[PDB]
């Protein structure tokens, strides 16, 4: 014992050590599990992301994105009420999100796409209970019930486009037209991607955590 620097399963109140283990698992899962039904986090692709601002007329849809950073995620905060088992951690991450824009312009009838790169900083947060359930035939287990996720950017997001989908934007009028009358809330557009992102992943991730406690016993508490 006395140099025992054996880790060993976690009290209930010993939250440090829970958190700990939180980040463990989280760095040791982000490439996937698919055996045991864990969804890869870095890289992780984002089919589609369509979106559309009325009346100023113009949808853009990012297709594809391919999200890197959160390998590297680090646990900023992490609450674990006993009387609930009532869950809150968040990390703080850097990602990196890469693919395809689609501009349209419907009064136009015209599209455009180009390669995009959308970089942020972010904390976000997922907030959920546990339940014990049955939960097949005498094993039971704990099941992590939906979870909230809240986004917070650090700074402001930076949006880059292939030089050629630059040229073709600022060449066209009705594109013209929108950037200069709502320039600003393009610019907040970008924000809420960010945190659509974040949003995305961290389901994602909390399913990782929900998947590995059905398995688990878990006297692994
Ligand atoms: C996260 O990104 C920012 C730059 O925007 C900076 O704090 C740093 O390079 C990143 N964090 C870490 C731990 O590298």
């Amino acid at each position: 014992s006395k140099l025992n620097l054996s880790t060993e399963p976690c009290d209930v109140s010993d939250i440090e050590c829970i958190s700990k283990a939180t980040q463990v698992f989280l760095d040791n899962t982000y490439q996937g599990i698919p055996e045991y039904n864990i969804k890869k986090l870095d890289p992780i692709t984002i089919p589609s992301l369509e979106k559309s601002i009325e009346k100023i007329n113009l949808n853009v849809r990012y297709n594809n994105l391919k999200v890197t950073g959160f390998k590297n995620q680090k646990i900023s905060h992490f609450t674990l009420v006993r009387d609930t088992k009532a869950v809150n951690f968040k990390t703080k991450v850097n990602f990196t999100a890469e693919g395809k824009l689609v501009i349209e312009l419907p009064k136009s009838s015209k599209t455009y796409t180009g390669e995009v790169t959308i970089e942020a900083s972010a904390e976000g947060g997922a907030a959920y209970s546990y339940s014990v359930k049955t939960d097949d035939k005498g094993v039971e287990h704990y099941e992590a019930g939906p979870e909230t996720v809240s986004c917070e950017i650090f700074g402001e997001p930076t949006l880059s486009v292939s030089s050629t989908l630059e040229d073709a934007l600022k060449l066209d009028s009705d594109f013209k037209k929108i950037f200069t009358e709502y320039g600003k809330q393009l610019t907040e557009g970008r924000k809420q991607t960010a945190c659509r992102i974040v949003e995305t992943v961290y389901a994602v991730s909390v399913h990782n955590i929900r998947a590995a406690a059905r398995i688990l016993p878990k006297s692994a508490y």
